[PDB]
């Protein structure tokens, strides 16, 4: 054909069993389970990891064994840590993760796609992702290197290692929920770049490196940070209406954390993050104020844009949740926390692609360039 | 609904840069056939310029252009250490990915900008030479080294890699290879980079994603795999027996044959074949490789030509690189592929972002379980 599939919009790149999105009803399901239902149940993030890799929820016995395999990933090579710590402290957190995974990809010379080993490799890698993200956070904050230790909770192991203090139940539960809510979202740009890479039968780690490279871009990563920076500009909940007039109605700025190219209604992840942000910010005065600004701005934005299908997305409230847990705005750390969660879905999609529907991804382009012409000696060129 | 499997015949962008005729076997860069380019003795730096600017340079333009590329011959210590800290057994192209990823992190002031993109890309072509020299040195257990200005980009590269003055023959061969690998429209590596830069991620991250794809054996590794099959055959009298016992019977894939676009002889393979014959003729032990390769080639075409399956560029390029002086180990040839292809990747990235930017965000067909109630772990 001569038609261009701009943005590959509504091109189906694969079939999946993993995730469905109903952008008109605002329903997000992982293997048939609503994210609302998963969060209401108090499911551990590891159960949902298992769901993505195995296709069903685990028994208590299966979960115990699964957690052991993930925990193998908490031990990573010094050179992987150095791939982060040798970088400028001003580097984006996600580019740090990418530099680390890239080093790992080089070193994993015995990786081979195999139905008998893929899931164990992915599980251990989910552990490695926690180890890496801890050390990205530490480097950024000019703290010593640290690794996660085994615990009954992946969210707990992560937070304790990141901050070097004992996380509270409330902090652990909120991080657990964030990890579940960012687990997957079918085939966004990151998942797609990763699929192209593994479609050449490149290794899992290279697939993740490609996903990271996409996620870094501000049309994919960076949105939670941008929502926070917008609430910070407003500063005071009493000034929301004026700010909205002075910046949004007049078209000076885009409203951050609104709109989505699949959801034309409220993002179900945002609906869940809102309740959590309310609760976690409740007893932290400075964060409470950011929440109050967010909710007042939200009313204005929905009133202005709702009729056009433009509503809060997941990045509107996730920032307040991460801030409340204790992560800072700098270096796009929130986007690194996105990649931490999403490495489950990335790898589940890569496995599903290579194992069951493998085909090299090799599209075409429409040529609009010059007609055939003859090379002229440089001395003759004017 | 319908799955576009392998995105086969899906158009992901328009381009001015490269056209491929799969039936005639013609490959043109901005209207110039690669046969004409090589026959005319083009400098690789001329073709780099063509990609980034849309025309062949004047003498003055080229002089200026070369200066910009040479800025990239200096890269930071931490970039070299991103390579030298890795296990020596790591694939060459994976070492390149680690180095470019480190670079992507540090390049915090990168912004897509019509006024600067080409200069960024030019310098990154220099940095790719620096990176590749260091990947080669690391694998070979040699000291670090940076390329220096010389009469040509191909010379600067070989002299630094090897730590000796390359011969005229070796420099011209490398120059040809760099031209021939410059671009091939939207293969998997270029596609992955495009996906990345479609989020407005930086050029270096686009290169990183391209390298991730190139690592896989359905894209990278074929020139190496071709040499390895020739080395299995061992003696030219054994060609037909090996072919019957390995290829006709489906035991092994015939390496360096077949293409998603070419359904005829790859024009790059045509040019590489002539060079491989001339260079190997001068070195008996490599000439043996050539003799096996050309004997095998006839059998393969005889068997598979009718199916549109012919030699591709990777069938003879391995002989050329081994003649120049590069060894088989660690898939060094695939790093040489990346060294050249970085020009095409960057040129496609700039073209996409500057003139037809849109987030790449496809869909999937759902075939998973229907809606179900979550069940507490205790009750499972
Ligand atoms: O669905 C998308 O394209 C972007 C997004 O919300 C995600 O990756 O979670
Ligand atoms: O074009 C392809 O699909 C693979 C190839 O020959 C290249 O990238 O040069």
């Amino acid at each position: 054909t001569e038609e261009i599939s701009k943005g590959l919009e509504d091109v189906n790149i694969k079939w999946t069993r993993l995730t469905t999105i109903d952008g008109n009803k605002g329903i997000l399901r992982y293997g048939g389970y609503s994210v609302e239902d998963i969060i209401a149940s108090g499911a551990q993030d590891e159960e949902i990891q298992y769901l993505f890799l195995y296709g069903n929820l685990p028994t208590e016995q299966e979960l115990r064994k699964y957690k052991e395999t993930v925990q193998k990933g908490y031990k990573i090579p010094d050179f992987v840590i150095n791939a982060i710590r040798q970088l400028p402290r001003e580097s984006d957190a996600v580019a740090m993760q990418m530099a680390a995974v890239a080093a790992m990809a080089a070193s994993e010379t015995k990786f081979k796609w195999n139905k008998d080993t893929d899931r164990d490799v992915a599980a251990e890698m989910i552990g490695r992702m926690s180890a890496i993200t801890v050390n990205v956070y530490r480097h950024i904050m000019n703290m010593p290197a640290e690794l996660p230790k085994p615990s009954d909770s992946y969210a707990e192991s992560f937070l304790n290692a990141a901050f070097g203090r004992k996380a509270t139940k409330e902090e652990i539960d909120a991080m657990n929920t964030a990890l579940i809510l960012y687990t997957d979202h079918e085939v966004p740009a990151s998942t797609t770049a990763g699929l192209v890479a593994v479609s050449t039968l490149s290794d899992m780690y290279s697939g993740i490196t490609a996903a990271l490279a996409a996620l870094k871009g501000p049309l994919h990563g960076g949105a939670a940070e941008a929502a926070i920076a917008q609430f910070d500009e407003i500063k005071d909940p009493a000034m929301v209406e004026k700010w909205f007039n002075d910046n949004i109605i007049n078209g000076k700025k885009r409203l951050m954390g609104f709109g989505h190219r699949v959801y034309k209604t409220y993002d179900p992840r945002a609906k869940i993050f809102k309740g959590i942000a309310e609760k976690l910010s409740s007893k932290k005065p400075e964060v409470h104020k950011v929440y109050e600004i967010a909710t007042k701005l939200e009313d204005f934005g929905i009133k202005a844009f709702g009729s056009k299908g433009i509503y809060p997305n997941t990045d509107y409230f996730s920032g307040i949740v991460y801030m409340s847990i204790g992560f800072p705005l700098r270096n796009n750390i929130y986007t690194a926390l996105f990649a931490l969660s999403r490495v489950t879905g990335w790898q589940a999609h890569f496995i599903e692609y290579v194992e069951e529907q493998q085909r090299l991804i090799r599209p075409r382009a429409v040529y609009v360039g010059p007609a055939e012409r003859k090379y002229v000696p440089i001395a003759e060129r004017k």
